């Protein structure tokens, strides 16, 4: 009986990864937006009352958790304002790196906060005056704030991956950064099946990743699993 909708399964799953592609690529895309107009501005005066007067803006600071300029010569501005711990370097940081890398704006992985000392990822892009780079730009966000975007839309969930394979952002914090070798040693998914029947505790799941289209240097992509029994059982 199911081998006969089978196919009717696969087009209801390939639905719902492109839906949850599409409202992260949205969600992302006005806070990309919020940090290449911060570095555009910077780039029209990039003395530095004028970057600590961008930064403080509430567009910025409701946002993010924190936005920040870091330059070449390895000086900073964060707003809101945080004690730094002892020697912080912005230019060894993956946002400046990953920024500098690139010739469009970024979006790390998650990584560890100097700031907060919590997992964060960041948006951030070089602000170009031009041509020529005066410093990089970027906005953390939260992997509570990540998982939370997730876990809005009872079959499964949807996680997040690159196209790597390292997870990203997964309700499960405990795979966050996990391989999916690591994370799914016993049956591991592949990206590169469009459906990988995986089992998890004695269950199978259904697993499908899904492109998010129309991110500047990243190639993420929405996972999703669902049981195998919920899902057919619909
Ligand atoms: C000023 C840079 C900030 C603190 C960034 N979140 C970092 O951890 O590097």
């Amino acid at each position: 009986q199911r081998n006969a909708i089978r196919e009717d399964l696969d087009n209801y799953l390939n639905e719902m990864g492109e839906v949850t592609a599409d409202n992260i690529q949205t969600w992302l895309s006005g806070r990309i937006l919020l940090i290449e107009n911060a570095a555009q501005n910077i780039a029209i005066n990039p003395e530095p009352a004028a970057v600590a007067s961008l930064l403080e803006q509430k567009a910025l600071t409701s946002t993010f958790m924190a936005s920040y300029l870091g330059d070449a010569t390895g000086h900073f501005t964060i707003r809101p304002d945080a004690k730094m711990p002892d020697g912080f370097d912005p230019r060894v940081r993956p946002w400046y790196k990953g920024a500098e890398s690139s010739s469009t704006s970024t979006l790390t992985e998650p990584y560890i906060d100097a700031a907060t000392g919590q997992t964060i990822i960041s948006i951030a892009t070089a602000a170009k005056k031009a041509g020529q780079s005066v410093g990089v730009v970027g906005g953390d966000l939260s992997l509570q704030t990540l998982i939370n975007t997730l876990s809005a839309r009872g079959m499964g969930y949807a996680f997040l991956v690159s196209a790597d394979g390292k997870i990203l952002v997964h309700p499960d914090k405990a795979l966050v950064m996990k391989s999916l070798k690591e994370a799914y040693p016993q049956d591991t998914p592949r990206i590169s099946s469009d459906f990988s029947e995986v089992t998890v505790d004695g269950k199978t799941r259904i697993v499908n990743f899904t492109p998010i289209k129309g991110l500047p240097s990243v190639n993420w992509y929405i996972g999703l699993s669902v049981d195998k029994d919920k899902a057919f059982s619909m």
